[PDB]
């Protein structure tokens, strides 16, 4: 790999509009991960995406967690490697910091 590149948005409505319009660009200095968080209904449909390059520190509460708002989940992942962070969050599970099967 070269360099530490995310997928980048703020407050986009969809995982479509955050990744369409994501600039192609590499991460400012002294970030190294990729972070998402998802804010979706319980239901499912998302409501709110952001995505950005990050220090170790913004990766250290990840998971699915209740929102304030009733009916609100907010969850929150980060990866490791190259514009790892393409996909969305949206269970306990997948709502962590983790690499990517790219490479086995
Ligand atoms: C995962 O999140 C979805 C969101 O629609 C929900 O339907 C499901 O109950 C959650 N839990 C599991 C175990 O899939």
């Amino acid at each position: 790999e070269t360099g530490f590149k995310c997928f980048t948005c703020e407050k986009a409505a969809d995982n479509y509009e955050c990744n369409r319009w994501a600039p192609d660009i590499y991460c400012p200095r002294e970030t190294r991960y990729c972070y998402t968080q998802h804010t979706m209904e319980v239901t499912g449909n998302s409501i709110s995406v952001t995505k950005r390059c990050v220090p170790l520190e913004e990766c250290l509460s990840t998971g699915c967690r209740d929102s304030e708002h009733e009916g609100h989940k907010v969850c929150t992942s980060c990866c490791e490697g190259n514009i790892c962070n393409l996909p969305l969050p949206r269970n306990e599970t997948d709502a962590t910091f983790a690499g990517t099967l790219e490479v086995l």
